[PDB]
C-alpha cells in the first residue's frame, strides 16, 4: 500500500494548483470568506473527458488533505428504497459536520442526478436530486466542509446542481497536450526502476509525438502492454527463458501502441500536429500578411486600443485545393505561441441537433477562457445554409449560432477567428460581411520561387545536385501545379526510382520525366477565374 | 466424459497461444510483472462473432488450468431482486479470492450488463454494472484472480467495463478463413474414426473450399447433418439395414450443406475467393502496374522511407463495366500474400447513420491491425454525396469519416487502399486529391491480345484447333467487347452447342457466329469518352 502523492499525478499542473487552492482556501480557513461576506464556494467539481485522471485526483487529493475523507459510493449506500437511502446519505453529511473539517467526494454524479434527461426516474433520480439540493442549500458559511464532484461529462448533470452558490466551482481537467503527455510518460516510466525502461528522454519524446489520441489512463495502459510484449519476447527467443530484467524497449512500446488504442479523443476538437515556417514553401508574402494580420492584434491590444480601432476579427483564406492553407494555419499555430484551437467543418456541423449549437458555444467558451486564442475554421463550406429545407433545420441554426457567438465585440477581446475554404462563394454572405470575418487573403497557386522552395524541401533526401537534375527547370516546367500536386510530383518520382530499382539511390530526370507525364493539372483556368471573381466581390484584402 | 483438450479447439492457434500467454502471465506469476510497476492486466475479454467458438475455448481453458474456476451464470444466480443479488456475485469473487489462484468466468456479459443502451433496468442492469465497476475497481496487484469473460457483440456492451486499467485485454476470435476452415474440419472429421469418415484430404480441402460463409459451431453442424442423412441412405436401401459402419460420403456433406446453411455471416466485411494473375486474360501492363503500386510499397518500407517520400496511398481503378477491376484486386489478394480486407460499397453506405461511421472505423483498426494490409472498397460509387438532402445525414457523414480516417498517415504506414468505381464522376472530388486516394489507373476494354487471352481461357474444355474455329478471327472480329461480353460470347457458343445436340463435343465457327450476333456492345462511345474526359481531370497517372 503506497500513499498516493501529487508526485504521481502528471500533466495536470495547473490545475492541480487550481483544485488545491480550492480545497485549501475552505477546509482549512472560512474565517478568511466570511471577512468578505460571501458563502465560501461549497462544491468543486472535476469534469472531463473519461479516463483523463478524475477518480486519481480524488484519491490523491483524499490521502494528501488532512481532513475526514467520507464517500458517497453512487448505489453502493442507496438501499432498495429511497426512504433509507436519503436518510442514509443525510447521515453521512451529518457525520462529516459534527467531524469539521471534512470532505465529501461524489463520483460519477451522473449516476446519482441525471433529473433533466428521460432517464429521471421520480421515485429513484428526482428524489436523490430533490435531496442534495435540500442539503446543498445549507452548510453554514461557517462550517468547514467541501463537497467534490467527477463526471465523465458534465451537461449530463442537470442544470439544478450547476447552479452558483451550490457546487459550482469548475475544474477543467482534460486532454493531455504533447507536454502534458510527455510529463505523462516520464512518471509512469519512471514508477518502473530505469534499469528495466531502456528509453533515453528523445524515445519518450517520439512516444508521446506518436500517441496524438491517447488520454491519460489510455497512457498507463501503453506502458502496461509494453510490459506484456516484453515478457512475450522474453518467450519468443525460447519458453526456457524465465530470467528477470528483460528491458522494455522503444520497439515494444510502438508494438504495444498498435494493439491499445482505447477510447480517447477521436471526437474531440482536433489539436492539429507541428509544422514550422520553414516547411512552408516560399509564400512570404502571404506568412507576412498571415503574422501581421493575426499575431499582432493579439499582441498589441495596447496599441490598438489607444488608436480607437477595434482588432481585426476575422480573418477567411480561400484558394484553390493543394494550396497551403491548412498547412499556414498550422504554421502559424505552432510558431505564434497564441493558444490554438481548431476544427475541421464536418465534424461540427454533424454533431446531431442541439449538439451542434452546444459545439460552437463551447469552443467560443474555450476561446475566451485561454484569451488570446485562434478558432481554426477549416472548411466553413461545411456549415453552409445554401442547401434545400433540410438545411433549415440544421445549417441555419448553426450559422445563427456562429453568428451571435462573432458579433458582440465587447466580450470579445482576445479571440481571432481564422476560416478556410476552396468554396468561397458557399460561404453564407451573413458571415463575410463587414464586421465580421471580413478579412480576406488568397493564398493561390504557388509561384515560381515557391514551387522551386517544396522541390528543395522535398527532394533533399534523395540526391538531386549529384544526380543531374536541377530543380529550376522541373520549376518552371511546373507552372499552374497546386503545391499538392508539386509533392505528389515528387513522390511519384521518387517511386520510378524504385520503378527501376528496388535498393536505388539515385533518381534521374527520366524519373521525373514520367511523373510529369503521369501528373494532370488540378487548377482549371475556370477555378482560376472563379476565385478572382469572388476577389472582385469580396469585402476586404481583395 | 471426455476431457476437453486444445486438440479439440482449431483453426485458431495465434488466439488460443495469445490467450495462454494472457492467462498465464497472470495466475500464475503476478511477481514475474508485479516488479516491473505496472498494475497487471487483471481481466480478459473474448470477443466474436456468434458460434465462433466462444463457450467452448473457455471450457476448454477452465479444464486445462490448474486453478480453480467459478462461474458467474448470469441470470442462474442472479435472485429476484438485486440485493440478494449483488451479495452472492461479491460472494462469488470473495470465494475466488480466498482460493488463490482463481478464474471467474463472464459468458454474455451482454446478459449482465448492457447499460449503454434503452434496455437498462436501473433497479437491475445499472446495479449490475455498478457492481461490477465497483469490485472490479479493487482485486490486488498480488490476487492471482483473473477475470475472463466472453461476449456475442462487444459493442453492446458499455465503455465502462471497457475502460483500460481494467477489464481490458482483448482477444478477437472472427469468422474463420479457408485455411482455418480446413484445420476445424480435419478435428471434427477425425473426432469420429476414419473408417466411417471416407473422405481424403482433398475432398475435405474441398469441402473448406465450398463453405465460405460457415462459422465455427456450423461446420460442426454440418458434420452432425452429414451423419444424420449419411443414415438416411441406410434407410433409403431397405428399412431392414440396421447394420453400422454406413461410411459417411463427401455427396452426402453437400446434401447436407444444402440444408444446413443457417443466418451466421451476415453481410461481414468480405472474404474473396482465390484467382491467379493466370487467370486474367493478359492486360500484362495493369498486371506489372498493380504489381507494383500496392505490393512494392508495402514491402519496401524501409527504402521508401530512407528516400525521403511516403509510399503511395491510394489507387482508384476507374473502368468501364465488364473490365477485369473486382478480379485484378481479388488477384493481387490472392497471390501478393498480404491481409485483403474488402468491403462492398452498397453494402456499408446503406446500413445505417452510426452503423456506418462504426463500420469503417472498425475496417480501419483491423487494417491496422494486421498490417501490412490492402483496404479495397469496391464501388465506391455509392459512397456519393451527390445526391438530395437525404445524403446530408448519410452521406456527408460517411465520406468525412472515410476522409479523417485515410487523412492519418502518421499511424497508416502499413496499409494501402485500393478502389474500384465503373463511374469514376460521381465520387467527391475531395477523396482524389492529392495526399490521398490519388493513384488513378485506368483498366479499359481489353486489347487484342488480352481477349485472346480470354478465350483461350474460356474456350479450352471444348475442343477450339481440331473443331476447325481458329480464335484470332474471333479475337480481332470482338473489337470494343468488355471481357464480361467476352466471356459470355464463349458461354453462348457453348448454349448454341448444347442447343444442336444434347451431348455434344465439338462447337463449330457457326455456333459463334450466332452468339455473336446475339451479342450487343454495352461500352458505347459515349463511355470511353466520359472515362477520357475524366482522365484529363485526374490527379495522378492520367
Ligand atoms: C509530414 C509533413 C506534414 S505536411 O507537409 O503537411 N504533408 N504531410 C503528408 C503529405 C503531404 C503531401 C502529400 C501528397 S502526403 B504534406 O506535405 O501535405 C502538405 C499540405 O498538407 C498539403 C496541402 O494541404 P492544405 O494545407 O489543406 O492545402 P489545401 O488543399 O488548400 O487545404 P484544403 O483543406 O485541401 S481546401 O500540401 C503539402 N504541402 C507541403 N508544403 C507545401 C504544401 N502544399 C503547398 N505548399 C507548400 N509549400
Ligand atoms: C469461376 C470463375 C471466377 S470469375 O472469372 O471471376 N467469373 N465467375 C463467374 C462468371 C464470370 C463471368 C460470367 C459471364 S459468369 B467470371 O468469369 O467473371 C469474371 C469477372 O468477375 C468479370 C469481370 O468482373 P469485374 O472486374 O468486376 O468487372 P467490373 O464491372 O469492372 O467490376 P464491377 O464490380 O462491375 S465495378 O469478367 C470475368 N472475367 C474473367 N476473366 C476476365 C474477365 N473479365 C475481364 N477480363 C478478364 N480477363
Ligand atoms: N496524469 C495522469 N492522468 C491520468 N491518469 C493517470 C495519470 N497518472 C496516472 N494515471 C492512471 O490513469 C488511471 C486514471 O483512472 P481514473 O482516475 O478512474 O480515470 P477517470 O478520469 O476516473 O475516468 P472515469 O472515472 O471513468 S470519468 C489510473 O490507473 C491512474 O493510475
Ligand atoms: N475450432 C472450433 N471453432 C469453433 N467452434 C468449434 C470448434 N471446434 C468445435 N466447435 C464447436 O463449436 C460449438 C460452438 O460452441 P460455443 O463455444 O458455445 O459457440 P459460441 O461462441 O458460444 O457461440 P455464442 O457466442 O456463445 S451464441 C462447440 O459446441 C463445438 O462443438
Amino acid at each position: 500500500p503506497e500513499p498516493l502523492s501529487y508526485a504521481a499525478v502528471g500533466g495536470l499542473d495547473k490545475e492541480i494548483e487550481s483544485l488545491k487552492s480550492a480545497i485549501e482556501i475552505p477546509l482549512h480557513q472560512p474565517t478568511l470568506f466570511s471577512s468578505f461576506g460571501v458563502s465560501p464556494p461549497r462544491g468543486i467539481l472535476l469534469h472531463g473527458p473519461p479516463g483523463t485522471g478524475k477518480t486519481m485526483l480524488l484519491r490523491v487529493v483524499a490521502n494528501t488533505s488532512n481532513a475526514h475523507v467520507l464517500t458517497i459510493n453512487g448505489p453502493s449506500i442507496v438501499s432498495k428504497y429511497l426512504g433509507e437511502t436519503e436518510a442514509a446519505l443525510r447521515d453521512i453529511f451529518n457525520e462529516a459536520r459534527k467531524y469539521q473539517p471534512s470532505i465529501i467526494f461524489i463520483d460519477e454524479i451522473d449516476s446519482i442526478a441525471p433529473n433533466r434527461a428521460n432517464d429521471d426516474s421520480g421515485e429513484v433520480e428526482s428524489r436523490v436530486v430533490a435531496t442534495l439540493l435540500t442539503l446543498m442549500d445549507g452548510m453554514g458559511a461557517a462550517g468547514k466542509v467541501v463537497v467534490i464532484a467527477a463526471t465523465n461529462r458534465p451537461n449530463s448533470v442537470d442544470p439544478a446542481l450547476r447552479r452558483p452558490g451550490r457546487f459550482d466551482q469548475e475544474v477543467e481537467i482534460g486532454i493531455p497536450d504533447v507536454d502534458a503527455r510527455f510529463d505523462i510518460l516520464t512518471k509512469q516510466f519512471s514508477r518502473m526502476s530505469s534499469d528495466r525502461h531502456v528509453l533515453d528522454s528523445e524515445a519518450i519524446k517520439y512516444i508521446a509525438s506518436k500517441t496524438h489520441g491517447y488520454v491519460g489512463a489510455d497512457l498507463t495502459a501503453l506502458c502496461r502492454e509494453s510490459v506484456m510484449k516484453t515478457i512475450q519476447r522474453g518467450l519468443g527467443t525460447d519458453a526456457n527463458i524465465d530470467k528477470f530484467s528483460l528491458k522494455v524497449t522503444l520497439k515494444d512500446v510502438e508494438s504495444a501502441m498498435v494493439d491499445i488504442r482505447p477510447s480517447a479523443m477521436r471526437e474531440i476538437f482536433l489539436e492539429m500536429p507541428k509544422v514550422y515556417w520553414s516547411d512552408i514553401g516560399g509564400q512570404e508574402e502571404l506568412k507576412t500578411k498571415m503574422k501581421e494580420m493575426i499575431q499582432l492584434p493579439l499582441e498589441a491590444s495596447e496599441t490598438f486600443a489607444r488608436l480607437g480601432i477595434s482588432a481585426p476579427k476575422g480573418v477567411l483564406l480561400y484558394g484553390p485545393p493543394g494550396c497551403s492553407k491548412t498547412l499556414t494555419a498550422k504554421a502559424l499555430a505552432t510558431e505564434s505561441g497564441i493558444n490554438f484551437l481548431a476544427v475541421k467543418g464536418p465534424e461540427i456541423f454533424n454533431k446531431y441537433v442541439g449538439e451542434s449549437e452546444r459545439a460552437i458555444r463551447e469552443i467560443f467558451r474555450k476561446a475566451r477562457s485561454a484569451a488570446p486564442s485562434i478558432i481554426f475554421f477549416d472548411e466553413i463550406d461545411a456549415l453552409s445554409p445554401d442547401r434545400d429545407g433540410s438545411s433549415t433545420s440544421a445549417a441555419n441554426h448553426v450559422l445563427t449560432s456562429l453568428l451571435n457567438e462573432i458579433d458582440g465585440v465587447e466580450e470579445l477581446k482576445g479571440v481571432v477567428i481564422v476560416a478556410a475554404t476552396n468554396r468561397p462563394d458557399e460561404i453564407d454572405a451573413a458571415l463575410l460581411r463587414p464586421g465580421r470575418l471580413d478579412r480576406h487573403i488568397y493564398v493561390g497557386p504557388p509561384d515560381v520561387n515557391a514551387r522551386l522552395e517544396i522541390l528543395k524541401k522535398c527532394t533533399k533526401k534523395f540526391n538531386t545536385e549529384e544526380s543531374g537534375v536541377d530543380l529550376h527547370e522541373l520549376a518552371d516546367r511546373t507552372e499552374g501545379y497546386s503545391g499538392a500536386e508539386v509533392v505528389l510530383l515528387c513522390q511519384e518520382a521518387g517511386l520510378a526510382a524504385i520503378m527501376e530499382d528496388l535498393d536505388v539511390a539515385k533518381v534521374e530526370l527520366r524519373h521525373f520525366e514520367k511523373a510529369f507525364k503521369g501528373i494532370a493539372r488540378g487548377i482549371t483556368p475556370e477555378m482560376l477565374s472563379y476565385y478572382e471573381e469572388f476577389a472582385l466581390r469580396s469585402g476586404s484584402s481583395s
